[PDB]
């Protein structure tokens, strides 16, 4: 028993369920004190207060409520080679390669798994408070929404938790007796401290794990207080254990930005997107277009849950409850909006601090006033090695994004009308082309890279590739099921696009085909755009022949190299319609 052990909230009030998972970790773990989260503002800023009073943040006073985390260097982003999914076989979670290690994911027995948490979290929370965190994952009381409980001993991951996920007490009336994922963290210092503590940031490099186990339904994560290691709603839930949870279900949970976009008569449209690279979400997500009459509005820039509903919509709903984004970059001339949305109530973490009490990165494109110097993320004066960590963060409330879309927290979600896949390619491809099919639209989101990355989620498939990409293929069998437009997108080409704000120019074409405007020419690798279909006014003359050119030797070297990328790492799991996709796109460009 322990309840004499609860500083805020009650054992008796919890459900049965979540009172199990509580006090048997309790148990294990052995913590202090036992903290019941309720969501609200004083428990958030007088949390606030105490890591400031313990050296864990500081306030940072030129702005309204945000504040500054410094990490140990050690403990600065996810580890892949420490992040691992546990099945009883690993078939399952990754498919078997032909050759060397797969780059799909990494599987450990429940047995090895088994060895190592009892090497960790036996006594781990030692004269530490317990913080149980309970959040939703989606609008409170969606139908896509799902609903987990993070035990964790950093209180921030708690503050962390409150900006990136509903939670509170709220989120406890809601479940009540119904299911939910168990999300379990530690930093790994149980007190005394045995080895020394650097920088106010406990962590434990060496035994570092963050585990998955999909069957379970449980999320065990050790050692690590950075971002996608110890916010278990980020990565662990709605991408590693949720698309696990869609396959078994029917729905898909992707590495997408949602994004809604109105024409000058007011049509609006909704689009989802996946890059691999970091800024390129936010980038398009939070776009000012510079096309007169056209706005452009965020759902979310990170992780879309999508939904076929009974009348065959692609409904998606952001899970996420506010903005992890990557603080260098992120540019005042151009993301504005990102700028505008981190002013207030916002938590950094290994950014640069100015001396009148801002914050400061690489590529903020933004000249510090007279003597304004600079100290950097590991606490030294610095001089124009980085002021920040690139890695470093800031997590700041979705509803403060000044072009927030007002469909952003409607429970039965967005209807999305076209997916965008995205690629970082200096020669070859195309501004923009348009999938034949569906099934050729799957093996363009399986053909992707900027080392490959498979729809922007090589380190975050929750199971096998392979039937991952089948799954995907199931949905054109889904009765009355409207299927939506595939695009593939690449700004990079040589730069021969000017890119941010004019990439709307893009979206307009996008749009207008979902309309069913024949704006398109055939080529071997897709739809593209005819001649004078893009609004090119205010541009001046761009290379559209380059620009949209299709080379033979180019293409011939890319289905190659897919090729050999495929049957190595997919192997026996490649479902026979994506190897006809890609034999079908051979044949296309043998003939050219
Ligand atoms: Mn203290
Ligand atoms: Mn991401
Ligand atoms: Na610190």
């Amino acid at each position: 028993d322990f309840s004499a052990k609860v500083i805020q909230g009650s054992l008796d009030s919890l459900p049965q369920e979540v009172r199990k998972f509580v006090e048997g970790n309790a148990q294990l773990c052995q913590p202090e004190y036992i903290h019941i989260c309720d969501g609200s503002e004083e428990e958030y800023g007088r949390l606030l207060a105490h890591m400031q009073e313990e050296g864990v943040i500081r306030k940072l006073k030129k702005y309204d409520n945000c504040w500054l985390a410094l990490t140990d260097p050690r403990d600065v982003a996810r580890i892949e080679s420490k992040t691992v999914i546990i099945t009883q076989e690993q078939r399952d979670t990754v498919p078997i390669p032909k050759s060397g290690q797969s780059q799909l994911g990494r599987w450990m027995s429940e047995e090895d798994f088994e060895k190592a948490f009892n090497a960790r979290f036996p006594g781990c929370m030692k004269g530490r408070t317990m913080y149980v965190i309970p959040f939703s994952m989606g609008p409170l009381g969606s139908p896509l929404a799902k609903i987990g409980i993070e035990l964790t001993d950093s209180p921030y991951v708690v503050a962390s938790m409150r900006i990136m996920t509903r939670m509170g007490t709220s989120v406890l009336e809601a479940l009540g007796d119904g299911e939910f994922i168990k999300c379990l963290h530690s930093v790994g210092c149980p007190l005394p401290l045995k080895k020394p503590l650097v920088n106010n940031w406990a962590c434990n490099p060496e035994l570092t794990l963050i585990a998955h186990l999909p069957d379970r339904r449980e999320i065990i994560s050790f050692g690590s207080g950075y971002g996608g290691n110890s916010l278990l709603g980020k990565k662990c839930f709605a991408l590693r254990i949720a698309s696990r949870l869609a396959k078994e279900e029917g729905w898909l949970a992707e590495h997408m930005l949602i994004l809604g976009i109105t024409n000058p008569e007011g049509k609006k449209k909704y689009l989802a997107a996946a890059f691999p690279s970091a800024c390129g979400k936010t980038n398009l997500a939070m776009m000012n277009p510079t096309l007169p009459g056209w706005k452009v509005e965020c759902v979310g820039d990170d992780i879309a849950w999508m939904k076929f509903d009974a009348q065959g919509n692609l409904r998606a709903i952001n899970p996420e409850n506010g903005f992890f984004g990557v603080a260098p970059g992120t540019s005042v001339k151009t993301n504005p909006n990102a700028i505008k949305t981190i002013q207030k109530n916002t938590i950094f973490t290994n950014v640069a601090e100015t001396s009148d009490g801002g914050v400061y990165w690489e590529g903020i494109d933004e000249p510090l006033a007279p003597g304004v110097t600079i100290t950097s993320w590991k606490n030294k004066e610095w001089r124009p090695e980085p002021c920040a960590h690139p890695n470093s963060r800031f997590c700041t409330p979705a509803s403060q994004c000044p072009i927030i879309d007002p469909a952003w927290e409607s429970p039965e979600g967005v209807p999305i009308e076209g997916i965008i896949f995205g690629g970082r390619r200096p020669a070859g491809v195309p501004l923009v082309y348009e999938a034949l099919s569906w099934q050729h639209g799957v093996f363009v989101g399986a053909a992707m890279r900027s080392m490959r990355d498979p729809f922007a989620m090589r380190p975050f498939f929750g199971y096998n590739f392979g039937k991952y990409l089948a799954h995907w293929l199931s949905m054109a069998h889904r009765p009355a099921a409207k299927l939506p437009k595939i695009f593939h997108v690449n700004w990079f080409r040589k730069f021969l696009w000017p890119g941010f704000g004019e990439n709307s120019r893009v979206l307009e074409w996008m749009f207008g085909r979902i309309e069913g405007e024949d704006s398109a020419k055939l080529t071997p690798i897709g739809y593209v755009p005819k001649e004078d279909a893009l609004n090119l006014k205010g541009l001046g003359d761009v290379n559209v022949e380059e620009l949209f050119g299709i080379s033979k030797e180019f293409w011939e070297k890319e289905v190659e190299e897919i090729d050999k990328y495929l049957e190595d790492q997919v192997n026996a799991d490649l479902p026979y319609e994506i190897e006809r996709e890609l034999r079908a796109l051979k044949q296309r460009i043998s003939q050219m």
